[PDB]
């Protein structure tokens, strides 16, 4: 069901919850001032979501919010990305660097606290209601002399929520001890991950697994040997019992962006511009990349990292606007407005008529700059690799001005390992170049000549249009044009050519161009954020919050649902759980991303399920969900009626990616490996008997 709502909002939505199947008390989920499941959810090294799931500190999250600290630990002795990693005691697991988790320990409305601190702000139109330097002075004003001193490991922050007419401070409780304890192998971490982004059904044993440690009375503190386990206030217990189609589904986690209240000027604005480009530019890019990649073994090697994350925020685009062009987005939004502005009129009040317009106007003021800002960062700031190759300083210009040889080497060392940078071992200046042709031809098409970053302007003036020509000259007479040609300059440095460098100029000239754009764009922002401070305290007082979420901020939020498949297209359907028999299907051991661990093929040869298969001997994966999820819930909990955890959410599909402005009942999925699945990979894949011994296990 739709929304990201407060733990302030759990009273508001409880009824509804209890429709779709819930049998907690509400007491249980969330409350202020006791302990609550809410206590075991934690926000996972800054973005992913987390949870606790032992009374000794145990932490699951995705296998992807994991990587980063798996591959730190790894080596070609004991490569864990490959092999996966099981501590079979706890002082072997593993610490990790500049890590965190956070507990949400208190939550608290301080919306009138706050409203009472700006009346004292003078300017009217001032953006210290939304600054985040102002709202954390005054959470500490709020939570007094020696907050820190006199609560260890805590810390205060109020963020604004409904476009600033409701503030929340947060007391967070962070530690920064949390070691590696377990993970698959990546062929389970990640099967399909590229091939299957964005993809239902899906496949993916997407978990990592952390312990928390901490002082002897459970204080956050920084590694030591001395630390030990938290015994934390609340961990879920794991259910055995399974998903039936129709069941009741939650997440907790920390989403980070919505676009819920976008005027339809808006959604006109995120299609016809900021979709339309990327998809487009990146198009053009890609294609010229697959026809290097199919035509020569070495450049799929060093390009098929850069080409599958060009496709992640391709394919959400593409997915964006099918549901802009086939699910009647932009109508919902029309509709929310003319509602508001039909009351506004009935209660004599026009403001909420004039916001709407006061949105209509920027949007419509800034268009072609908007239109010019796209272009050259889908073009060219991300579209051309040479676009960020090295421009040398005033001091390394300066330093080889001079006579002073020291300096000079110095000078030329500092641009050598940017140079090398540039140019690492997955670069090919012929790839580039044909990507660079491709993606200048489109962008001097939609970009006048006034409007080009002035180096563009050669192409017309110095080489009669023939882009080609243009783009090998860069590369003939640049120093970083090959390894060859910065060695020659590095021997015979010439401040005269460094200055005339073409490639030099060239990435210039786009930052410039870039950068004047983005400053002039800037202030459009601040009449939109003021007039939706406007348009969505009408909302609230016209219909109120109960089916009305305020847009994500990065902050906890709760989400319910049922366990559910869909209708993608006509005659198709997609049930609610993938199976085991669902990766042997897709088992391709030539193809890195579909690679069956051998001891799972053997577990599912043998129907070595233990107890986590279902009683016709089916082995789950993976479910979906009605959930409403976005970027920040990777690693959430997923609980049943009871609170029990059933599995962990890692994506969304496709068709909901439209879903951050307006929610799909009949398309929008949360992607959720099954908790059978991850206790069937620690048991028959891990062998790490002790991480199950530890777990409450419930039937
Ligand atoms: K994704
Ligand atoms: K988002």
């Amino acid at each position: 069901d739709e929304g990201m709502w407060l733990m302030q909002q759990l009273g508001r939505k409880y009824a509804q919850m209890k429709e779709r199947g819930l049998k907690m008390k509400e007491y249980d989920l969330y409350n202020p001032n006791g302990t609550s499941l809410k206590d075991a959810v934690v926000l996972f090294d800054g973005g992913c979501t987390g949870e606790v799931v032992s009374d000794r500190g145990l932490v699951l999250t995705n296998h992807h919010c994991g990587y980063d600290m798996i591959q730190a630990h790894s080596t070609l002795e004991h490569n864990y990305l490959e092999n996966g990693f099981w501590a079979m005691r706890e002082a072997d697991e593993l610490p990790n660097k500049d890590i965190s988790v956070v507990f949400i320990d208190k939550i608290e409305d301080v919306t009138d606290y706050v409203k009472k601190e700006l009346k004292a702000i003078k300017d009217p139109n001032s953006m210290d209601y939304l600054s985040p330097k102002y709202l954390q002075k005054l959470a500490d004003k709020k939570a007094g002399k020696n907050f820190s001193a006199k609560n260890p490991g805590l810390s205060v922050e109020i963020k604004a929520f409904y476009g600033g007419n409701l503030y929340l401070m947060f007391t967070k409780k962070t530690y920064t001890d949390v070691r590696l304890v377990g993970a698959p192998p990546s062929s389970i971490g990640k099967f399909g991950a590229d091939t299957d982004n964005w993809i239902w059904p899906r496949h993916t044993g997407d978990f990592s697994i952390f312990r928390i440690y901490a002082d002897k009375n459970g204080n956050p503190a920084p590694y030591s040997e001395d630390n030990v386990p938290l015994k934390p206030k609340r961990f879920f217990n794991i259910s055995l019992g399974g998903v039936q189609e129709n069941d009741y589904a939650m997440i907790m986690g920390f989403p980070g962006t919505t676009h819920r209240y976008f005027t339809a000027s808006e959604v006109d604005e995120w299609k016809s511009i900021d979709n339309d480009i990327r998809i487009r530019m990146r198009d053009i890019r890609q294609g010229v990349m697959l026809r290097e990649m199919l035509a020569d073994p070495q450049i799929k090697i060093m390009y098929s990292a850069k080409y599958a994350a060009s496709q992640n925020a391709y394919k959400r685009a593409i997915g964006a606007n099918w549901a802009i062009k086939t699910r009647g987005l932009r109508q919902n939004k029309q509709a929310m407005q003319d509602r508001l502005i039909a009351w506004g009129a009935k209660q004599g009040t026009p403001r909420y008529e004039e916001a709407v317009h006061e949105i209509d106007a920027t949007v419509a003021k800034r268009a072609d700059l908007r239109r010019r800002y796209w272009m050259i960062e889908e073009g060219i700031i991300r579209g051309i690799e040479f676009a960020r190759s090295p421009i040398p300083t005033e001091d390394e210009t300066k330093a080889l001005q001079g006579n002073d040889a020291s300096a000079r080497k110095e000078a030329i060392d500092k641009i050598r390992t940017r140079y090398s940078k540039f140019a690492n071992k997955d670069y090919s200046a012929e790839v580039d170049k044909k990507v660079a042709v491709a993606m200048l031809t489109e962008y001097l098409k939609e970009i006048p000549y006034e409007n080009l970053p002035l180096h563009l302007r050669l192409v017309k003036d110095r080489f009669a249009g023939d882009v080609q020509a243009y783009v090998d000259d860069i590369f003939a007479r640049s120093v970083f044009g090959s390894e060859a040609q910065f060695d020659a300059f590095a021997a015979v440095p010439s401040v005269e050519k460094l200055a005339e460098d073409p490639m030099v100029l060239f990435a210039s000239s786009v930052f410039d161009e870039y950068r004047k754009l983005y400053n002039e764009l800037r202030p459009y922002d601040d009449p939109i954020l003021r007039a939706q401070r406007t348009y969505i305290a009408g909302l609230l007082e016209m219909d109120g919050d109960q089916d009305q979420f305020p847009d994500a901020n990065l902050t906890l939020r709760f989400t319910y649902g049922q366990v559910k498949g869909y209708s993608p297209r006509d005659n198709v359907y997609y049930g609610h759980q993938t199976t085991l028999d669902g990766v042997m299907e897709k088992e391709d051991p030539d193809n890195w991303e579909f690679v069956v661990d051998p001891k799972l093929k053997a577990v599912y040869e043998r129907k070595d399920f233990g107890r986590y298969a279902d009683r016709s001997g089916r082995m789950p994966v993976a479910f979906c969900a009605t959930t409403h999820t976005t970027g920040g819930n990777s690693g959430s909990p997923v609980m049943n009626a009871n609170g029990e955890l059933i599995g962990l959410n890692f994506d969304r599909n496709w068709e909901g990616v439209g879903g951050d402005i307006q929610y799909l009942a009949d398309y929008q999925r949360s992607i959720i490996v099954d908790i059978r699945y991850v206790l069937l990979v620690i048991d028959k894949v891990g062998g790490c008997q002790r991480l199950l011994d530890e777990m409450n296990i419930v039937p």
